[PDB]
């Protein structure tokens, strides 16, 4: 089901980007085969903006080099790209987040009161009301203690999963 990967692998570029990564990917392809030796995957990986540990790379050659080829084709390499993707985006989010809250979190306290709910909505210069602070504060506040916590906090932005 590899293939399914591989279809759903394109599906979540632009033919673009595709076109572009190929163009990098064929840099170190030399017998113009398709495919690259696992030990340039770091590389064009790199080139290309990814960033995967050693221990990352080393599961994906165990995955793709099954026969001892020491070769990865480029449909293969759009699959741990897209893998690789979404692993760093969620990554980033989550860190800009964790900033958030620690910008929102005036007094450095651990939590998001009222008060500081209303002046970082108020200050979005959004004609919200007090009504509509304390609405979003209740339906955030799981534990009816009055305050967000990171916890609450990112339910709070990032909804249901
Ligand atoms: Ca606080
Ligand atoms: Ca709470």
């Amino acid at each position: 089901s590899m293939t399914d990967q591989q279809a759903e692998a394109r599906a979540f570029l632009s033919e673009e980007m595709i076109a572009e990564f190929k163009a990098a990917f064929d840099m170190f392809d030399a017998d113009g085969g398709g495919d690259i030796s696992t030990k340039e995957l770091g590389t064009v990986m790199r080139m290309l903006g990814q960033n995967p540990t050693k221990e990352e790379l080393d599961a994906i050659i165990e995955e793709v080099d099954e026969d001892g080829s020491g070769t990865i084709d480029f449909e293969e390499f759009l699959v741990m790209m897209v893998r690789q993707m979404k692993e760093d985006a969620k990554g980033k989010s989550e860190e800009e987040l964790e900033d958030c809250f620690r910008i929102f979190d005036k007094n450095a306290d651990g939590f998001i009161d009222i008060e500081e709910l209303g002046e970082i909505l108020r200050a979005t210069g959004e004609h919200v009301t007090e009504e509509d602070i304390e609405d979003l504060m209740k339906d955030s506040d799981k534990n009816n203690d009055g305050r967000i916590d990171f916890d609450e906090f990112l339910k709070m932005m990032e909804g249901v999963q």
